[PDB]
Parts: C-alpha cells; sequence; structure tokens
C-alpha cells in the first residue's frame, strides 16, 4: 500500500500532477534568486566604510553622488522585484489550482471506486465484517485523503525547492561551509519520516475509532424506535461515548507527535544556524574563506531552512493521508468469490421452471460450526408450487437465499435444468427470479419508485397491474398522491401489510421465471391473504413457484408439500398424501428552514462552550505570542550578530567570542522548540476535547428528538450520521492548530509593526496601506466559500442518505440486482460538490497567487520608499533592510491568515447548525424529569375517543375516533384489516405522537401528565417487525431493562418463556452468541421469540402485543400462548394479531375498520352477531 494513493491518476492529472511540480519548483527557487542576483556583495556599505573613511567621506557632494548611484542601483531592485512577482502570480496559480485540480478529479473517482466495490461485495461478507462503520469510512475517512494530495503537496515541493536551490547557489559560492551547513539535513529527513510514519499509524487507529462510533450511531438511529420504548437513550449514549473518548485519545497522541516534530524541525534549523556560524568564525581564522565569502554563504543557505520549517504540517497532512487510504484501498481491493458484475457465466435463452437441490449441505460464514442443512433433496418441476412447512429456524429462508446464490453450498449443486446455478452468470440468474423476502423491507422514496425497483422499463400500466393482482391498488388509490407518496426508510411510513403488498408487486412486475415467497402474507389480513393468494394463483403455471409459509391455508393447494426437520426435507407430497402420511405436516395442520443565513458568533458560541480550557488557551496564546515575534526579534538579532561579525576586531580571541554568540542561537532553538511545541499541543488538545463534547452533545441531542422528528424526509439515518460527522469535523478543521497560528502570525504583525517604527520611520505607513488588500482578497474569498458550504453540506447529507440506504438493505439490493442503479444515484449526489471542488480550486489558486505577488510588490514599493527617503537622507542603510525583514515577515503572516477564511466560513455554519440542533426541545420531552410519578397503578387504560393523523401525511385521518377501555388482568385483541390502525394506538400508548383531540388515560389520569419515562418504563411492547441490535442474545434479551442489571438467571426465564431457550442452549457460546445487524442472524421465528423474552424479562404492568407470532411455527404458537396464558391473570395485555387462533381466548375483541372502533365483544358475542369477525374467521370454512 505505499505510493498507492494515486492509483486512479489518469493522463489529465498526471499532467496536472507535473506542471504543478514545476510551477512550486519555480515559485520555491525564487527567493534563491532573489539573493543571487543582490550577491555581488561587495557594495557593502559606503556609510559603513564611511565610520571608517568619514575623514574620506566628510565631503558633502561625493558622499551625496554615492547616495544617489545608491538610489540608481535601488530601483534597479524594485523594478526586478516586481517583475518577479508578477511571475509568481502565474506560476503561484499554476501550481495550487492544477494539485487542488489533480486531488478533487481522483477524490471523486475514489469515492466512485470504494462505493462499487462496497456493492461488490457478496452476502457472507457483509455477515462478516460490520458495515455500519463503512457509512464513515466514505465521508470523514476519504476526506482525509483529500487534505493530503492537494495543493499542500506543492507547497511542500515550493519549500524543498526554496531551501535546495539556496543551498546550490550557496554551493557556487562557499563550497564547504555549505557542505558542513548540508550534513545536518539528513537528521531534518530522518526525524520527519519517523514522525510521519508514527503520525500515519496514530491517523489509523483514530479514523477506526471514529468508523466505530459511527457505527454505534448508525445503529442506534436506524432503531431509534425501539430505543426510546425501552428507554435505552444513556446506554447508546455512553457506548458512543467510550468510542469517542479512545477516538480523542489517539488524536491527542496525534497532536502531541506532530507538535513534537515540527519543534524538533525548528531546533535542529537554529542548531545548523550556530555551525554555520562556528565553521564560518573557524574558517576566516584559517584565512581559507573570505569573510565576504562567508556572507555570502550565510546569505544564501539559510532561509530554505525556515522554509522547510513551515513545509513540515504539509508533511504531517501528506502522513495522515496515506494513514487514511488503508481501509479504504484495502476494501477497493477486495476481489468477491461469487461476482455479481462479471460478465463471464451461461446465459440461456430459453428457461423452463425445472430447479434440483442435491444433496445439499450448507452452515453460514458466520457460524460454521453450526450445521443448517445437512444432504437436503428438492426437485421442483415447471408450473408447479412447492410449499416448504416446518418449524422455525429449520432453513426455508436458507433453501431461498441458496436459490438466488447469495450463498455458495458447501456440498451438493443447486441447479436449474441440470445446469449448476454456479455456471449461469450471477446477474442474468438474480434477474429471472422474483423474490419476498420475510420481513420486506422497501426504500425510502416513492411507492412508484420502490415499485419500478424491482424491474427499470416498466410503464404506469404494469405498475398498476401487479398493484392490482398483490391486492394493493385500494389503499394507493385512497392516499392523497397515490403513487407519489413518499413512504418511510425501511418501509416505515406504510403498515406491515401495505408494505408487504408493495413488495409483492414489485416482485411481481419482474415477471419472474421463478417466483419465491418467503411468508407472504404474514402480516395480511385473512381476507386480504385469501385475495392474494386467489390472484397468484391466476397465474401460477406459467412460472414455477417456491413459497415458505406458517399460514397453511396458502399451502392448502400447493402442488406439492415439502416438510423439513433436521435441515433436510422428511416429507414431500400433496395435501392428501401428507394428511394420510401422519407426519409433521399433520401436526401442524391438527395444532389448535434557512433561518436567517448563519449567524454571527456561531463558531464564538462554540469556543465559548469550550471555556472549561482556560488555562490551555492562556499558555497557547502565550507560547504563540512568543515564537510569533520570535522570528522577526531573530531577525534583529541575526543583524546585529551580523554587524559585529563583518567588523570583528583584529585579535582571534573575539572572534571566538562571538562563536560564544553561537550558543545564544541554540538558546535560541531551544526556547523556539519549547514554545511550538507548548502552543501547539495546548490548542490540538482543547480542539479535541471540544470536538469529543460537541459530538457527545449532538448525539445526545438527536436521542432527545420526537418520533415525529425521525419521519421527516431530510432526517433519515444516512442524513443524521452524515451530519453527525460533518457538524463537528468542520469545525475541528477551524478550532486546532489553526486557532494558534491565527494568534502566532498577528502577534508576527504586531512585533514587526512595533521594529519597524523604532528603527526606522515613513516605511509602516507601507505596511499599513497593504492590509487593507490583503482583507479584500480574503473577504472575496470568504463570500464563495461562505455559500458553497451550505450548498456542500446540503447536498452530502444526500449521498450519504442513498450510501447508508443502499449498506443497510444490501440483501434486497442484491436481490433486485439494484446495484448498478445505487451507484449511479451515488454518483448523481456527489456531482454538485465536485464542481464546488474545482471552484473553489481555482479560487484558492487565484488568492494565493495575488497574495504572494503583492507580497513581492511590497517588497518593491519597500525599496523605491527607501530609496526616495535616502534621497532625503531621513534615515539609514541598515534601517531600510531591517525594516524590509519586518515588512517580509509581518505581511507575510497576514497573507498565511488569508488561506485560512474558507475554514472559518465553513466553521461558523457547522457551529451555527450545532447550535440550532443541541438548543431545539421537544413537545415530548423524553429526558424531562418533571411530571407525575404515582406510587401505585392500578392497570387501567382507556383511549377515550382518540382522534389522531400521522404528521407525515396530516390530511389523511388514522384514526378518525374509537373508544377503548380496559381493565387490569384482562386481554384486548385487536383485528381488522389493514391499515385500519392498530398499531397506531398503541404507538399512541407508547407517547411516541400526541393525539389533536380526545385523551388517553392510565388509571383515569391524563398521558401528558404523567412522566413520559415512567410511562414507558411500566409497560412492555412487542412491534410488528422486531428489531434487535448486533450484540449477543443475553444482551438483548437483557434490554429490556435499563434501569437496573438484569441477571442471567431472569434472562433464562424470559427465554424459557418464550420459547427460545432450546435454540439459544443449543447454540455454541450460549446466550453470548452474536446477532448480526437488526437481527439478520437469526430467523423471523427466533428474532421474534427474542423479543417476546426481551419484552417479558422486564415483567411489565401493561403488556403490548403487535402480532408478537406473525412469523412462528404454530407449534410455536400453541406454547407461547399457552406460556403467555399462564402469566394473563394479573396482567393488563393488549393483543394485536391477524391470525385468529390467538384471540379466542381473549376477554374481549375489538374489531376495528379504517380507525373506527366499530365492533367489540366476547369471542361468542362477535361470533353470534355474524358480521366482520365471522367473516375473517370463515375464510378459509
Ligand atoms: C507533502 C509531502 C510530504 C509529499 C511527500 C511525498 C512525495 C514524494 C509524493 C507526493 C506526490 C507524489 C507524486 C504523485 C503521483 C505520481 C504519479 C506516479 O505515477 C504512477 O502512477 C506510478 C508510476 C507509474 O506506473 O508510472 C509517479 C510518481 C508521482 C509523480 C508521485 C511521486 C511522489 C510524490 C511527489
Ligand atoms: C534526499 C533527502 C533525504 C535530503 C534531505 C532533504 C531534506 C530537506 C528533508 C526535509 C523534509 C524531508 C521529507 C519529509 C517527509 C518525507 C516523507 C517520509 O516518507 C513518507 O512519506 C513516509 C510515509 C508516511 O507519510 O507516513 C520520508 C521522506 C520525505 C519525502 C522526506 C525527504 C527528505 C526531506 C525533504
Ligand atoms: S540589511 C538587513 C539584513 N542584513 C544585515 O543585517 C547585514 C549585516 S552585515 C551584512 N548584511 C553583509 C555586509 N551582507 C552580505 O554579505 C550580503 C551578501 S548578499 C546579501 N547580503 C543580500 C543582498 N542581502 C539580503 O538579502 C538581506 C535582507 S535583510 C538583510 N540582508
Ligand atoms: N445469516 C445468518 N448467519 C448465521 N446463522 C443464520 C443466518 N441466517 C439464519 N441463521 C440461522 O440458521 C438457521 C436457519 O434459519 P432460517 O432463516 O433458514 O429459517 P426459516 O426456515 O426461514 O424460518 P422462519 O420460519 O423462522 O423464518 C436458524 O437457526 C438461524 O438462526
Ligand atoms: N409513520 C407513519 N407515517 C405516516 N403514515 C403512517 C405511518 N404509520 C402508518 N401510517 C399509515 O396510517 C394508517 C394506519 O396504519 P397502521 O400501521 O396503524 O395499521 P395496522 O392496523 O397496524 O396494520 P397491519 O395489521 O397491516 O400491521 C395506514 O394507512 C398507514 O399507511
Ligand atoms: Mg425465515
Ligand atoms: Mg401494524
Amino acid at each position: 500500500s505505499v505510493l498507492t494513493m494515486f492509483r486512479y491518476a489518469g493522463w489529465l492529472d498526471r499532467l496536472y500532477m507535473l506542471v504543478g511540480t514545476l510551477a512550486a519548483i519555480i515559485h520555491g527557487v525564487a527567493l534563491p534568486l532573489m539573493m543571487l542576483i543582490f550577491g555581488d556583495m561587495t557594495d557593502s556599505f559606503a556609510s559603513v566604510g564611511q565610520v571608517s573613511k568619514q575623514s574620506t567621506q566628510m565631503s558633502e557632494a561625493d558622499k551625496r553622488a554615492m547616495f544617489a548611484k545608491l538610489e540608481e542601483e535601488m530601483t534597479t531592485y524594485a523594478y526586478y522585484y516586481t517583475g518577479i512577482g508578477a511571475g509568481v502570480l502565474i506560476v503561484a496559480y499554476i501550481q495550487v489550482s492544477f494539485w487542488a485540480l489533480a486531488a478533487g478529479r481522483q477524490i471523486h473517482k475514489i469515492r466512485q471506486k470504494f462505493f462499487h466495490a462496497i456493492m461488490n461485495q457478496e452476502i457472507g461478507w457483509f455477515d462478516v465484517h460490520d458495515v455500519g462503520e463503512l457509512n464513515t469510512r466514505l465521508t470523514d475517512d476519504v476526506s482525509k485523503i483529500n487534505e493530503g494530495i492537494g495543493d499542500k503537496i506543492g507547497m511542500f515541493f515550493q519549500a524543498m525547492a526554496t531551501f535546495f536551490g539556496g543551498f546550490i547557489i550557496g554551493f557556487t559560492r562557499g563550497w564547504k561551509l555549505t557542505l558542513v551547513i548540508l550534513a545536518i539535513s539528513p537528521v531534518l529527513g530522518l526525524s520527519a519520516g519517523i514522525w510521519a510514519k508514527i503520525l500515519s499509524s496514530f491517523t489509523d487507529k483514530e479514523l477506526h475509532a471514529y468508523a466505530k462510533a459511527g457505527a454505534v450511531a448508525e445503529e442506534v438511529l436506524a432503531a431509534i424506535r425501539t430505543v426510546i420504548a425501552f428507554g435505552g437513550q444513556k446506554k447508546e449514549l455512553e457506548r458512543y461515548n467510550n468510542n469517542l473518548e479512545e477516538a480523542k485519545r489517539l488524536g491527542i497522541k496525534k497532536a502531541i507527535t506532530a507538535n513534537i516534530s515540527m519543534g524538533a524541525a525548528f531546533l535542529l534549523i537554529y542548531a545548523s544556524y550556530a555551525l554555520a556560524f562556528w565553521y564560518g568564525t573557524s574558517l576566516v581564522i584559517s584565512k581559507e574563506y573570505s569573510i565576504g565569502q562567508v556572507l555570502t554563504v550565510f546569505f544564501s543557505v539559510l532561509i530554505g531552512a525556515f522554509s522547510v520549517g513551515q513545509a513540515s504540517p504539509n508533511i504531517e497532512a501528506f502522513a495522515n493521508a496515506r494513514g487514511a487510504a488503508y481501509e479504504v484501498f484495502k476494501i477497493i481491493d477486495n476481489k468477491p468469490s461469487i461476482d455479481s458484475f462479471s460478465k463471464s457465466g451461461h446465459k440461456p435463452d430459453n428457461i423452463q421452471g425445472n430447479l434440483e437441490f442435491k444433496n445439499i449441505h450448507f452452515s453460514y460464514p458466520s457460524r460454521k460450526e453450526v450445521q443448517i442443512l445437512k444432504g437436503l433433496n428438492l426437485k421442483v418441476k415447471s408450473g408447479q408450487t412447492v410449499a416448504l412447512v416446518g418449524n422455525s429456524g429449520g432453513g426455508k429462508s436458507t433453501t431461498v437465499q441458496l436459490m438466488q446464490r447469495l450463498y455458495d453450498p458447501l456440498d451438493g449443486m443447486v441447479s436449474i435444468d441440470g445446469q449448476d446455478i454456479r455456471t449461469i452468470n450471477v446477474r442474468y440468474l438474480r434477474e429471472i427470479i422474483g423474490v419476498v423476502s420475510q420481513e420486506p423491507v422497501l426504500f425510502a422514496t416513492t411507492i412508484a419508485e420502490n415499485i419500478r425497483y424491482g424491474r427499470e422499463d416498466v410503464t404506469m400500466d404494469e405498475i398498476e397491474k401487479a398493484v392490482k393482482e398483490a391486492n394493493a391498488y385500494d389503499f394507493i388509490m385512497k392516499l392523497p398522491h397515490q403513487f407519489d407518496t413518499l413512504v418511510g426508510e425501511r418501509g416505515a411510513q406504510l403498515s406491515g401489510g401495505q408494505k408487504q403488498r408493495i413488495a409483492i408487486a414489485r416482485a411481481l412486475v419482474r415477471n419472474p421465471k421463478i417466483l419465491l415467497l418467503d411468508e407472504a402474507t404474514s402480516a395480511l389480513d385473512t381476507e386480504s391473504e385469501a385475495v392474494v393468494q386467489a390472484a397468484l394463483d391466476k397465474a401460477r403455471e406459467g412460472r414455477t413457484t417456491i413459497v415458505i409459509a406458517h399460514r397453511l391455508s396458502t399451502v392448502r393447494n400447493a402442488d406439492v408439500i415439502a416438510g423439513f426437520d433436521g435441515g433436510v426435507i422428511v416429507e414431500q407430497g400433496n395435501h392428501d398424501e401428507l394428511m394420510r402420511e401422519k407426519g409433521i405436516y399433520f401436526k401442524l395442520v391438527m395444532t389448535q428552514a434557512l433561518d436567517e443565513d448563519v449567524p454571527p458568533a456561531s463558531f464564538w458560541r462554540i469556543l465559548k462552550l469550550n471555556s472549561t480550557e482556560w488555562p490551555y488557551f492562556v499558555v497557547g496564546i502565550f507560547a504563540a505570542i512568543i515564537n510569533g515575534g520570535l522570528q522577526p526579534a531573530f531577525s534583529v538579532i541575526f543583524s546585529k550578530v551580523v554587524g559585529v561579525f563583518t567588523n570583528g576586531g583584529p585579535p582571534e580571541t573575539q572572534r571566538q567570542n562571538s562563536n560564544l554568540f553561537s550558543l545564544l542561537f541554540l538558546i535560541l532553538g531551544i526556547i523556539s522548540f519549547i514554545t511550538f511545541f507548548l502552543q501547539g499541543f495546548t490548542f490540538g488538545k482543547a480542539g479535541e476535547i471540544l470536538t469529543k463534547r460537541l459530538r457527545y452533545m449532538v448525539f445526545k441531542s438527536m436521542l432527545r428528538q420526537d418520533v415525529s422528528w425521525f419521519d421527516d424526509p431530510k432526517n433519515t439515518t444516512g442524513a443524521l450520521t452524515t451530519r453527525l460527522a460533518n457538524d463537528a469535523a468542520q469545525v475541528k478543521g477551524a478550532t486546532g492548530s489553526r486557532l494558534a497560528v491565527i494568534f502566532q502570525n498577528i502577534a508576527n504583525l504586531g512585533t514587526g509593526i512595533i521594529i519597524s517604527l523604532i528603527y526606522g520611520w515613513q516605511l509602516t505607513l507601507l505596511l499599513l496601506a497593504i492590509v487593507p488588500i490583503i482583507a479584500i482578497a480574503g473577504v472575496v474569498e470568504m463570500k464563495m466559500l461562505s455559500g458553497q458550504a451550505l450548498k456542500d453540506k446540503k447536498e452530502l447529507e444526500g449521498s450519504g442518505k442513498i450510501a447508508t440506504e443502499a449498506i443497510e438493505n444490501f440483501r434486497t439490493v442484491v436481490s433486485l440486482t439494484r446495484e448498478q442503479k445505487f451507484e449511479t444515484m451515488y454518483a448523481q449526489s456527489l456531482q454538485i460538490p465536485y464542481r464546488n471542488a474545482m471552484k473553489k480550486a481555482h479560487v484558492f489558486g487565484i488568492t494565493f497567487s495575488f497574495t504572494q505577488a503583492m507580497m513581492y510588490f511590497s517588497y518593491a514599493a519597500a525599496f523605491r520608499f527607501g530609496a526616495y527617503l535616502v534621497t532625503q537622507q531621513l534615515m539609514t542603510f541598515e534601517n531600510v533592510c531591517l525594516v524590509f525583514s519586518a515588512i517580509v515577515f509581518g505581511a507575510m503572516a497576514v497573507g498565511q491568515v488569508s488561506s485560512f477564511a474558507p475554514d472559518y466560513a465553513k466553521a461558523t455554519v457547522s457551529a451555527s447548525h450545532i447550535i440550532r440542533i443541541i438548543e431545539k426541545t421537544p413537545e415530548i420531552d423524553s429526558y424531562s424529569t418533571q411530571g407525575l410519578k404515582p406510587n401505585m397503578l392500578e392497570g387501567n387504560v382507556q383511549f377515550s375517543g382518540v382522534v389522531f393523523n400521522y404528521p407525515t401525511r396530516p390530511s389523511i385521518p388514522v384514526l378518525q375516533g374509537l373508544s377503548l377501555e380496559v381493565k387490569k388482568g384482562q386481554t384486548l385483541a385487536l383485528v381488522g384489516s389493514s391499515g385500519g390502525g392498530k398499531s397506531t394506538v398503541v404507538q399512541l400508548l407508547e407517547r411516541f405522537y400526541d393525539p389533536m383531540a380526545g385523551s388517553v388515560f392510565l388509571d383515569g389520569k391524563e398521558i401528558k401528565q404523567l412522566n413520559v419515562q415512567w410511562l414507558r418504563a411500566q409497560l412492555g411492547i412487542v412491534s410488528q417487525e422486531p428489531i434487535l441490535f448486533d450484540r449477543s442474545i443475553a444482551e438483548n434479551i437483557a434490554y429490556g431493562d435499563n434501569s437496573r442489571v438484569v441477571s442471567y438467571e431472569e434472562i433464562v426465564r424470559a427465554a424459557k418463556e418464550a420459547n427460545i431457550h432450546q435454540f439459544i442452549d443449543s447454540l455454541p457460546d450460549k446466550y453470548n452468541t452474536r446477532v448480526g445487524d437488526k437481527g439478520t442472524q437469526l430467523s423471523g421465528g427466533q428474532k421474534q421469540r427474542i423479543a417476546i423474552a426481551r419484552a417479558l424479562v422486564r415483567q411489565p404492568h401493561i403488556l403490548l402485543l403487535d402480532e408478537a407470532t406473525s412469523a412462528l411455527d404454530t407449534e410455536s404458537e400453541k406454547v407461547v400462548q399457552e406460556a403467555l396464558d399462564k402469566a394473563r391473570e394479573g396482567r393488563t395485555v393488549i393483543v394485536i394479531a391477524h391470525r385468529l387462533s390467538t384471540i379466542q381466548n381473549a376477554d374481549l375483541i375489538v374489531v376495528i375498520q379504517n380507525g373506527k372502533v366499530k365492533e367489540h365483544g366476547t369471542h361468542q358475542q362477535l361470533l353470534a352477531q355474524k358480521g366482520i369477525y365471522f367473516s375473517m374467521v370463515s375464510v378459509q370454512a
């Protein structure tokens, strides 16, 4: 991985880098050549000659003729000087722009090569690795490359060109002294390389810690609903805090090593100064070198050293970029075993429907010890329907996944028409099969767009036909924005049944040759299920169909039914034979806005948030002023020492006394090293602590918000993660070492100004008359940068949304073969910041050229005015070139200040957004302690005429009116059609939303009056399609009560009560078995049962089951229901179910249509009053 960061540089990028390097070399060798022309070195001082020759220079007119010639030669410089500046105005641009143009073109291509690779890996790779980190790798990690292959390289080459040109000019004039000085540069190289490797290693680890924090944040934000229901905000915050603390610990060490690198560089530069003076004194003692010659070398080898000292940060940035490019290119270079982008494979023109499963042995990559399938055999002829039945966790979804070739069977072969599916092209194979997953997942787009994912070239007529066949037409057209209605992420703004019909339509619209249904009627009502099964029965002969069901009514008419037992199919035949066979199937059947742009002082408000670190800042600013004012003060000291050296007395004893002055240079080097390290370290550590607390506060505020805040289409999971990372990563770029260099530069300007006024006079006016133009350049830059910051942030959250949406839902994306579509969407999202980067590149080039050229112009104007003033005789020739050094350093510091305004402009907008998110208080405040906390509750729930509509489609009334009353130790059953609002009442009892009209009572007390945390802790909830975190089984069960430490014994009791303890015991690592993202490393039944155990371990007073047996075998349903019935006494229970067997025993059943409470009563009462309930019970008859 050495020197591979530029893998994606084409010919245009190569010429950009080459011409930029040449321009950088030209711009660097300017300073060596400004001295080489003024290297004639024999004009010396006529006045210095005058102290010796005052008797000779007593003549008034001949001393004037000298002064007048001095003008002539001085203007001779200011001419050349101006020309030099003109040249800079070209070459400076040509470097920065081009290097930036070479970086933006590669960073843009890296992101597309990264994401493509992410979409190229297979399902086993996603199962093994933690993919929640990938999102940060896309946003933060690649960003660290952008700052290390840009114009920083150009400025590095500029400084090294300055250094080496000065050393070569020095070699031509004074060779020995030059070798003695150059013998130190290997130490600089060794130090810089060692510090660079250390810094790169630390950056790798810091990026890893940030990726882990991002994975935690993404997992929490995707399951925020279960987080809020169980009150788990503090534990997620603590996990985030631990990752942030590790990242801060790494960042502090990074700051320490970078600052120690800079300090060591400066120390060794001053040591080189001392060595040069000592060798020069020795040489003039041996008389081998003319004193003139010694100043020729000194004045030619001693500025590129400070150039290298200034170039150290570019080395740091490149090291950080190399450290960041590790994981990105490791993922890029990976090659899938099952390649879905390969063009080499069989693509049969005619395909019938014969499936073959011979001797299928398979174990998942994550759990190799556990065997799932062992000798599986299955023959599926064409036009036939083969149903898969058995206990939950048997391996039916595994077989359906093997059909799509998401995994390679370990033993045996899966084949179509006698051809191994390995030989057939992966994309072609996955394109000819339609799939409905067990809990179907949609994307955060319109209904029509979601259906269009199944097949791209579908007309509205075909979409409508598929929707009609899927029994989804009525609710779609009942919605405003019929096919343009926005569904939430993971289709969470539709009901479970509606989402399932949308997925069925998506699978049907691609006219599959092989149809795969994974319990496609799990969330449907008996009437909806009957309609859907009839519709798929009408068109069945054209395509073979494999179906998995726990509702055996759909299986009743299947051509062939296969039963699972021990990873093999034990029974195989039609309904008649299997009932005659008296086997597992028989038992299963017989079982019974803009906000005022950006406010000023937002960045000031962030810094004021970092007020506990005031000693750090005061120490840093004292060190900054000291080491900033040293450089002009060191220039004055150098001038005085040179004046002593050139006019040294005849004894050699005092030449050694100036050699004693060389120790003052070592003292200055040591003190500069201390001050540089101190200021850098203090500012870096303060910035790190500010960044850590800033991300902590932003995430804490995010967890505080209402559910209505998460349903907002701008607040998606990917958008939230991108905002969380970026809003704090942009403040960091203007609060660390950059504020330190700002303070150093303002101190430098002040010191240079003070030196200018005292030593000479009237050249200070020039130094003040120039600052406004550099300020104007800064302003004209800052305007464009401020606009682009808002635009880039807004459109970067859009790309983060796409990336997270694709990564989290990768199995659906692969099943639908939509990797190319998501790459295209990602690129289209990336397009705008690309052009912003190009414009920003050219703007930086222009600004840099202007600042440097105006520096040279200021030098030329200084010499012009100095010559004109020497014509007035007001001030001597020593001060004119001293104030020249002062103006040089001060104006250059002011120019370097200007390269910061873009960062300040981004930091102020990020600061404003961070302040806005932190102070946002919700209507239903989770963190609020105020509110009623009853000492005991009777256990009564009353929905006394509740009228509610969701705050995403507020025109639609979801609960037009319904009155419910619940007594302690009773049981409500909630039945009805899909979309009737059964889940809505449970979400209201959870205080996820607040009803407009009506009210909800707990023991006759308004729910708003009670404390939200207490109310949520008094009740336990199981949702329609449960979400399990990517942790151990016991950790997921222990999530039931976060206000105490749940015992392992209690976890085992809860697991046993939920009919899951057997499976967990059978697993290696037992309850410590790690379940994957969203519980996808378990089956639907096991995940549901573990969710039941989680809601049971807390022993709630109010139990809220929401289709808690939706994905469960009838034998598992019976056991779970009888266990629930044992504890029905002394426990209020509310049950939402579409399978009516678990409902007959309930104390009372309420049938709701479209949000109304029309029918209620016991099972006998509802069965007697023939109507909706009687029709639902007797659908199959
Ligand atoms: C900021 C400081 C610390 C930079 C220190 C590292 C430099 C020595 C690097 C940075 C940019 C690099 C250049 C960027 C890209 C290329 C293209 C590269 O061409 C390739 O793609 C590889 C060779 C080939 O196959 O032709 C040749 C080296 C070169 C000029 C690199 C040479 C090494 C450079 C100058
Ligand atoms: C031929 C050289 C050794 C003569 C001495 C030249 C010097 C002026 C020094 C000062 C800074 C040095 C550079 C500091 C930074 C680096 C990066 C470092 O290599 C890496 O990039 C290491 C990997 C990483 O970045 O983590 C060592 C080489 C190089 C180009 C150094 C080369 C030698 C340089 C130019
Ligand atoms: S003029 C202010 C500063 N120079 C000195 O303080 C100084 C003391 S003694 C001395 N310079 C000897 C006489 N100078 C040289 O030998 C010499 C050769 S080339 C050269 N100076 C170039 C033209 N000087 C500078 O660039 C320069 C900037 S500030 C400065 N000297
Ligand atoms: N990605 C995975 N990694 C590891 N183990 C898995 C993975 N997916 C499933 N398993 C396990 O392998 C077994 C097969 O479960 P599978 O999903 O095939 O069941 P199923 O027949 O679809 O049942 P259900 O009716 O519960 O949906 C189960 O024990 C399950 O926990
Ligand atoms: N978060 C949401 N935002 C907007 N509308 C929603 C949201 N959740 C549900 N809806 C809509 O409100 C209505 C209420 O449906 P709800 O989910 O309450 O039904 P349900 O009885 O739980 O359904 P099922 O039995 O299919 O699970 C439906 O029309 C649904 O599309
Ligand atoms: Mg399954
Ligand atoms: Mg529901």
